[PDB]
């Protein structure tokens, strides 16, 4: 139970809650997302209508390193992930997004090892590298965990999310893919998603990341 | 989240909802109890008061294989034991128990190798021995898992507790010990309630049993 308020700029500051990040529905509770094929797993919004509106955009470089911070340890064992999509009309509308345009620019797996994964439960900084072929132009940046603690079950998996709202500059002429939706990246029956982390099944070699591969850009 | 409603007679029967088992508050949540302090922490019944009296007593022999059915799988990681304690003036009175005479008599252990801990998640019926040399009369026989899957935190482990009632015959001349009271036995600081199991401190030897050392009678 965290949530993603700060956005972590270029130059390693991070920022105040929800200035840059859309302020999110568990802004109290903390809890978590839990049906994928909701519209509300897109940005999980305080309102889905309103908040993209109350959020600023902040200007980066495409090359940057930028980050969130959690508000917490992400205490929970999972997988985590940042996807990026392509912000139409900009990264403060609450349309962007809503097409097959999401990208993977970053995860971070569990290791696999003695037929047992491996979690880090500790971090609460995250950072990550805005591809440098990345065009010039607005874009939303997701923030994903998926938390596995109690994932045997369908719906079981939590998913813990933000999405920051970027101006891209100085970019290149990469070609971001493979493309998906949000919602519409995972059906929930995912070998990564729908998974018993402490009993794992006989043939199981490593973990199976969800969704895209990352976008080597 | 499960119950433990089913009593498992001698003979294997699985018997009835809460026939000899004291229906808990969680009855309908399947919600755990978190305050190892509260006197509920006892047996976590439905009305500590009340349940007791409409609750059936089981009789049994010492040597008796006996056990508990969950509602569904035991499906969060953590350490399960049995206690028992004599229960006066009878089985069916909310006033056994209330003192120092809780015995441990069973088990279920994580293991810990290659640094790291390893769980069975997928047990529905634990099953066990009354000891042989345990002596007649009537008992309270409690059944805990104390799940860590969040325990990282004080107050974080979750203990889904049960309560059969018991008439033991046949039984022998033993001394049951340690004996420890409940509320009591643990304080919620142990290394084995209050632990991240996904990243283990420095000096980890192994899983510390909370608790009592079991009675081998
Ligand atoms: C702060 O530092 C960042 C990261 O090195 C730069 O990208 C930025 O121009 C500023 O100097
Ligand atoms: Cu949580
Ligand atoms: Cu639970």
């Amino acid at each position: 139970h965290y949530t993603f308020p700060d956005f972590i700029e270029p130059s390693g500051t991070v920022t105040g809650d929800w200035v840059y990040v859309r302020e999110t529905q568990n802004h109290y509770s903390n809890g978590p997302v839990t049906d994928v094929t909701s519209p509300e797993f897109r940005c999980y919004e305080l309102d889905l209508q309103n908040t993209a509106g109350q959020t600023q955009t902040a200007t980066v470089s495409a090359g940057d390193t930028v980050g969130f911070k959690a508000n917490s340890a992400i205490y929970h064992p999972g997988y985590l992930d940042v996807m990026m999509s392509p912000a139409s009309p900009a990264a403060n509308s609450p349309e962007a997004g809503t097409g097959q345009t999401w990208f993977k620019i970053y995860e971070e797996k569990p290791q696999f090892e003695n037929g047992q994964l491996v979690f880090d439960t500790t971090q609460q900084e995250v950072t990550f590298t805005i591809p440098k072929s990345l065009p010039s132009g607005q874009y939303l940046l997701r923030i994903e965990q998926i938390a596995l603690h109690v994932a045997s079950s369908y719906g079981g998996a939590q998913f813990y999310i933000g999405c920051a709202q970027l101006n891209v500059e100085n970019g290149g002429n990469g070609t971001p893919g493979p493309l998906v939706s949000i919602p519409g990246v995972y059906t929930g029956y995912e070998p990564g998603i729908l998974i018993n982390i402490y009993n794992l099944p006989k043939n199981f070699t490593g973990y199976p990341a969800p969704g895209p591969a990352v976008w080597q850009g």
